[PDB]
């Protein structure tokens, strides 16, 4: 994988020219896009910009954030050829800082269940997940050094596990969801890729232009609670012996472990992730459903169809639910900096199963809002199992830092 | 004015058919808009639908959401002719309902300071507030019942008091802003605009399908406390006259006034709103600053030119200071179920002072979030002056419900 950290500090000395970085990217996708298929378009034109940090840097962007150059599809025969008249806030913040948009990546429908045509890149019969599935493949493959994604339920710590890249969706809101196809407003989360923990420092350094992110360095003896997240059921053992390993070495590295149980608000928060998220799935793609019914892709049609019931009622109770598990939460990072837990039930399911994976273990966090970043650990039959680092709502520098030494506890 | 409820009233008992009632608004608007300009487009082909709680019920949008069979072109000439590919979630709550979108009313570039070409209904020779200018001049002209804004400083408030007409700034983030161009996601929130107060409660329960819009009922004995906002600066004589005569009007119909003062905490973050909306209006309009600067309007560009150094670190302790306001906020509602104060500085100013009014008496609760809803109070020089009625934080029931006690009690 191309570490963003790398050629930023290699830029900087002179030793790599921007256009030289640039034109490694296109070379890089060039030779494994007719494998892996994580690109809806390419933008083979892209140039290097000549100032900024990310000078020479290319990012992909999923095709469900729009920008004025390149069509945003959706992932969506709805949206074939749509164009865009403007880049999303976020591709700008990219692009100020002096980053190459080299291409958009492939996103399932609406990023909802529908399958891409994106395979893994540690085994083309495998799933890349999803949602994000080309942004994950395309810097698991070693294409590109960053990418763009989103998390509704668990689109970017999910395929970042599947595909073995370091990835992190911030704390809620953190970065503007503007220009960004919106799937449920109260968790739609926009997150990164990239090859370890520092790169993502790096990425939202430039984006943000905030201190936190400035001078990150690993963490020590970092105090951990392991939560399996029972409420949700046992995993499959490929993820139980990538936990156990990564437990170890933490263990190993000077770190203190220990099992917590989270709050029973908690548990009833991950439970109606689905009423909040379905419910107001049917009115942000309100038009979609109404007038292009038959037109969205079947899994989505068949999920949307199966909740037009959901009513406003139970939908605040949810809320209400949701809020409460938020206080709760906070009450348990008072013992712990940070919370380790499964990023995936387990490796990377085949393409066969026609699947992007249950997202199960992800969507609380991103109903909680708390930052996370996917540290990958070990693969079982070639496929990559990786864990999640959590952090309090806010602390997303300490989270990068965790997930930094957990990375070198895994390395030894 | 046109009043919503009372067309659906004799709608539903077959007093009056929904063609007929569109029929109306369509002469409506012929019979004035040469002479207000509230229109960017009027659809003369619009017509009522079959079903649903508002057939026969034409709306207004603002121009910067979203419609998929009008263009939207954001009062700019950067968006001229653009043609959005779906209709925003806020209009499809209106469609569904069976709403007709009989057009998008006229709105300041990009909602920010620079005038339209829209004039007051009560006095052609000035201002109908902005930046909701169409809508609330529309809905002030009788040219239609309903009208969709939005309000980031106070869009929503301060034209509907210039143009005397009923708005309701909902509680923040109620209503998706999705498919609605953003300024500052931090504040933007839609709002609508309408004959009375009741007409709003019948909007909303139509779009929303909340049990807490159905069946509201003028307040009872309401408990005001009189917010004058000393820390906002000198307010305009006429203002003051509207405040003191809804004041009178309140405590004959049974209304307990009194005198608060607002913490501290709540004046700082009056102060620091212009910090969090520019700061955010950078990121959120960052591709037309970098691409196309030189096009965006006179004053917007102004105003963005000279925000261009404000910084995340002050940016992120504005923030800090917003959420300390609202903290504190909460309390002053003890005693008190509604504040009541200002809606504008005084009376809609002449055209040729080229301004669309200061937000400064609305700023303030668009970042509290807390549901304001304006009611028209009476008239200086032919120009009219309303008051603001603020509720508690998702409280818009109660706040309509408090409006709908005064409107009735200024009618003695």
């Amino acid at each position: 994988m191309i570490s963003l950290a790398d050629l930023q500090r290699r830029i900087e000395t002179g030793e790599l020219s921007p256009n030289a970085a640039i034109a490694q990217s296109h070379a890089a996708i060039e030779a494994r896009e007719k494998e892996v298929h994580a690109f809806v378009r390419h933008d083979k034109s892209a140039r290097a910009q000549a100032s900024g940090p990310l000078r020479g840097i290319a990012v992909g962007i999923k095709d469900i954030i729009d920008t004025a150059n390149m069509p945003t599809e959706m992932g969506s025969e709805i949206y074939r050829g749509w164009q865009p008249r403007s880049d999303a806030p976020v591709v700008m913040m990219l692009k100020r800082a002096g980053a190459t948009i080299i291409g958009k990546t492939t996103t399932t429908a609406f990023a909802s269940r529908d399958p891409t045509a994106t395979l893994n890149p540690h085994n083309t019969g495998h799933s890349p997940g999803g949602s994000s599935s080309g942004s994950a493949a395309a810097v698991g493959a070693g294409m590109i050094p960053l990418a763009l994604g989103t998390q509704t339920g668990g689109s970017v710590i999910r395929p970042a596990a599947y595909c073995g890249t370091a990835a992190i969706k911030p704390s809620f809101r953190m970065l503007p969801t503007v220009g960004v196809k919106c799937y449920s407003w109260a968790l739609d989360t926009v997150g990164l890729f990239g090859a370890r923990a520092e790169d993502l420092a790096r990425g939202l350094l430039a984006m943000t232009g905030r201190s936190e992110f400035s001078g990150i360095v690993p963490a020590k003896a970092p105090r951990i609670g392991v939560v399996r997240q029972e409420f949700a059921g046992a995993v499959e053992p490929a993820a139980e012996q990538g936990l156990q390993a990564a437990i170890k070495a933490a263990e190993r590295a000077g770190a203190s472990v220990q099992a917590i149980d989270l709050p029973e608000a908690v548990h009833e928060a991950w439970r109606i992730h689905p009423i909040i998220q379905d419910f107001e799935a049917h009115r942000a793609l309100a038009w979609e459903f109404s007038e292009h019914h038959d037109e969205i892709a079947p899994m989505l049609r068949a999920s949307l169809d199966a909740t037009v019931g959901l009513t406003p009622k139970e939908y605040d109770e949810a809320r209400r639910i949701g809020r409460r598990g938020r206080r709760e939460l906070g009450e348990v990072f008072e013992g712990v900096d940070v919370l380790l837990t499964y990023s995936a039930p387990g490796t990377a399911p085949a393409k066969a199963l026609a699947s992007t994976g249950d997202p199960r273990y992800n969507r609380l966090w991103t109903l909680m809002g708390n930052p996370c970043v996917n540290v990958p650990v070990l693969k079982v039959g070639g496929l990559p199992i990786g864990v999640q680092v959590i952090a309090r709502f806010g602390n997303d520098a300490h989270a990068l830092a965790t997930a930094w030494f957990l990375e070198d506890a895994l390395a030894k």
